[PDB]
DNA sequence: AAAA
DNA sequence: AAAA
């Protein structure tokens, strides 16, 4: 999958010109047809200010405006139709209107919206083309394409390319290169946010007191979210830490998820006052970071949903799980914690031994020394902490018990050593932004 | 440290207007003057376009145009003198002027730039400002200030602020607001790719590809990273992968590198062709990603030069380098390695054992033919292999051997195991 | 806690 | 809001 995102302004006041890129030439006002003609996306994003809107009679007829002048003007140049137009709530005071709110509304709106849009499942290759776009949409966009990206990168291998055109002068331009200013192989960087305070959601920008107090109380996301909190962090803190039990056993619900950035998300949509008359669009609520963090811990769900797998869970699958999530010393690591469990269950099976429902500590022959649970053991062990694991061996008749003992071999936090295992990567996840 | 930088184009051509900045008002010509009094920097940077520059003669009389007319605009307004001045290298063809190259090359030398001014100690209050930016200066120079406190972030705290103000539209315009778009702690992401082919150190924009070879021949950095290159992917991959013994044996020579840097830097310029009569800049060299790494790498040696501790090198310094260095499980993993060392060196100093010169396989005592040193090994274990380790006990007269032994107890990697660890962590680094 |  |  081909991915081409352009960042774009007022596009009616571009003038035109000639574009070479690729060794190909085009006359147009917009380099979207010409990057469309070399690149040969699977699919084009648009994004673009809400203040180009010229109607204020609705909230949605300013957008069902700009959206149909877009739809206009790739007709005008030889553009697609397979698009998506993300029109960003945009700021200033202008000639043809008004639009207060937060400038970082716009940062949120993108990163909902093109977590919607980038795929899923497969590898990536994404184009970003800021030759026509406002400097402050260009950043926040680019920020919140990048932010995703490296979340797809954990699964999949993500190529980002970026283009500006040479600058143009009124009369002294002839032909303008489209430049590539970037190319780069997006590392992969799980989420490492902690789920913030329940002030950082939404936030009230123009808004009275008590109507904002009630707005927020009426949320069923920040209620629920309280007594989910800790799960969730403790997920986020599986992929960083290189945990692969705790990745499994805390895998997050994603139509609770999905149901609580919608609910936002409307509740947001739905404090905007378009005053039709004195032509002002007022977003009196904000989106706040929290809005944020949920957006990315639900795209990171999805990246990752296609390893998830019923509740027996075995050291092969643990092994597989890891060989996906985990690279460098994070992955050697966890690779030796399951191995040297492996080489016990083989031990035990080459015995006609078969322990169930055993303390780790039991299954590798521990101690009375330490009982207590450190975040150092926790940490240090790929979560595989001997006091909290317990261990179920099922029966089976070995002929080669070293390549059969991982798949009969499962693996299981105890009902207090979950939560032991919670507090320690949820603390250790909120220490470490 | 508070620190302030501003992406600016042509500064001239922008009219009065009124500001609103936390709780304060300005009136003027650009947002600094507003900023530098709410936020309080303790230095402010100011990246512009070259392509500004009207006079032609070289080089030289247009980074002095540019930088002349930088300085007269920063007395009209009061911006100071604790400023720095960025003439990055711009692309276009202009009413006054022409100038051509790499569209990165803006990237690589505001890279470079902001490389030398960013400080390398103490926590960090980077403020950042969009208002005034050309599309692609201001991308590229966000990226460069980014990836560069990422570095920063390893060894400091790092809060990072952007602002852009209200559009100024010419009618109907009484104040601009100057908004807050990003708010964020930055990430530490230590450096994590290996240095590239020494072709893409130096790249031909415009130079007949017979002349680039020539001179790409005549360079000492290319010759001298030949050998080096190796022993710094090791030290590259020694923060990436949480190796501390590693991190001090193959720390690289600053001076080393700022002298490969510079050479890089003043051979791009001397191959920069100004023709004064067809008023036409030619950048002919282009920057390559391999300059860009040997900035970061730079800037991450004068990030961790503190931790560089005097040899030899004992399990106390090394938890002492590793709890500044490593965070999370990386961290632990190093932790409990140094502790299975540590509890080995008390248990010999209670029997009055003090073992100089011994492999670490011997000194934990294993058994035979597990001597291949694996990939799996090096890296699970923190780099402390026991095949390419050799520890050492400096004979004491104990009393509390459980805090005694940390101090007198040296680690080092064996002269063939070193050559291994870098091949194992350079390697690994590729597959990134 | 690698060959507590 | 193709160099506020």
């Amino acid at each position: 999958m081909k991915l081409l995102v352009v960042s774009w302004g007022d596009f009616e006041r571009w003038k035109e010109t000639k574009y070479r890129f690729g060794g190909e030439t085009s006359v147009g006002p917009s380099t979207l047809p010409i990057l469309q003609k070399v690149i040969k996306p699977d699919w084009t994003v648009i994004v673009l200010s809400d203040t180009i809107g010229k109607d204020f009679s609705s909230v949605e007829t300013l957008r069902e405006d700009v959206r149909n002048r877009v739809m206009d003007f790739l007709d005008r140049i030889g553009a697609g139709r397979e698009v998506d137009v993300i029109i960003a709530p945009g700021i200033g005071e202008f000639t043809h209107g008004s639009f207060r709110g937060s400038a970082m509304d716009a940062y949120y709106y993108v990163l909902h919206a093109l977590s919607e849009i980038i795929p899923t499942k497969g590898d990536l290759e994404v184009h970003f083309d800021s030759t026509h776009g406002l400097n402050y949409v260009t950043l926040l966009t680019y920020r919140a394409l990048k932010d995703l990206l490296g979340i797809a990168a954990v699964m999949n291998t993500v190529t980002f390319y970026a283009y500006n055109s040479d600058p143009f002068v009124p009369k002294i331009t002839k032909e303008l290169n489209i430049n590539t200013i970037e190319t780069t192989m997006v590392k992969p960087t799980p989420l490492s946010e902690p789920l913030p305070g329940f002030d950082e959601y939404l936030c009230p920008y123009s808004m009275e007191r008590a109507e904002f107090v009630r707005l927020k109380g009426s949320l069923n996301t920040l209620k629920n979210l309280r007594k989910e909190k800790k799960k969730l962090e403790a997920w986020i803190g599986s992929l960083l830490f290189g945990l692969p039990l705790l990745f499994l056993e805390e895998f997050p619900d994603i139509g609770r998820l999905e149901s609580y950035i919608e609910e936002l998300a409307e509740t947001w949509g739905g404090a905007i006052a378009v005053n039709a008359e004195e032509k002002a669009v007022t977003r009196r609520l904000a989106f706040g970071s929290g809005f944020g963090t949920l957006v990315k811990l639900l795209f990171q769900a999805r990246i990752t949903r296609g390893l998830l797998v019923e509740e027996p869970y075995s050291i092969e699958k643990l092994y597989s799980v890891s060989d996906r999530l985990f690279r460098g010393s994070t992955l050697q690591r966890v690779r030796v914690e399951l191995g040297k469990i492996e080489d016990k269950a083989i031990k035990y099976a080459r015995k006609g031994a078969f322990p169930r429902d055993i303390p780790l500590r039991d299954f590798l022959g521990f101690d009375a020394a330490n009982r207590e649970v450190s975040p150092r053991n926790v940490l240090a062990h790929a979560g595989l902490e001997a006091n909290v694991v317990e261990v179920s061996m099922e029966a089976w008749e070995p002929k080669r018990p070293e390549e059969e003992a991982g798949r009969h071999t499962h693996l299981k936090y105890t009902p207090v050593g979950l939560k032991k295992v919670e507090d320690i990567v949820s603390r250790a996840l909120k220490e470490s932004h």
